C-alpha cells in the first residue's frame, strides 16, 4: 500500500526531547497487509518508546483504500 | 503477517543519539502486505532521520 509518518516534537529545558508521531497508512483492502501493518507499526512503536531519553506519543490512523 | 523490530542505541551528546534498527517481517504471499511493510518502513525512517536528534541505521530482512 501506502504509508506516511509526520511528527512534532517539543524541547524545553532539561527536559529531554517529546515526540509526537501521526502514523497513517492504506491496506488496500488486503487482511495480511492490515495485519503486517498493525504487527510493524506495534513493533517500531515498542522500540521508540523503550528510548529512555525521548518521550513518544504515538496517532495510528488506518485506511481501507487510497 | 508477523513483524518485529529490534533496536539499539548509543549517546553521541546528551542531545543527540544513533539509533540502530533491524526490521524482519513476513508477507504470507500477499503483494499488498510486501509493499506496505516496506513503505511503513520508509516512512518510520525517513522521519526519524530528518529528527535533528537522531541518526538512524538499519537494516531490512525478509522471512
Amino acid at each position: 500500500g501506502m504509508a506516511r509518518v509526520e511528527y512534532s516534537y517539543e524541547k524545553l529545558n532539561d527536559t529531554h526531547y517529546k515526540l509526537k508521531l501521526k502514523v497513517t497508512y492504506e491496506y488496500r483492502k488486503s487482511p495480511e497487509a492490515r495485519r503486517l501493518a498493525e504487527d510493524l507499526v506495534q513493533a517500531f512503536v515498542d522500540a521508540l518508546s523503550s528510548l529512555p531519553f525521548i518521550t513518544v506519543e504515538y496517532e495510528v490512523e488506518e485506511v481501507e483504500v487510497e
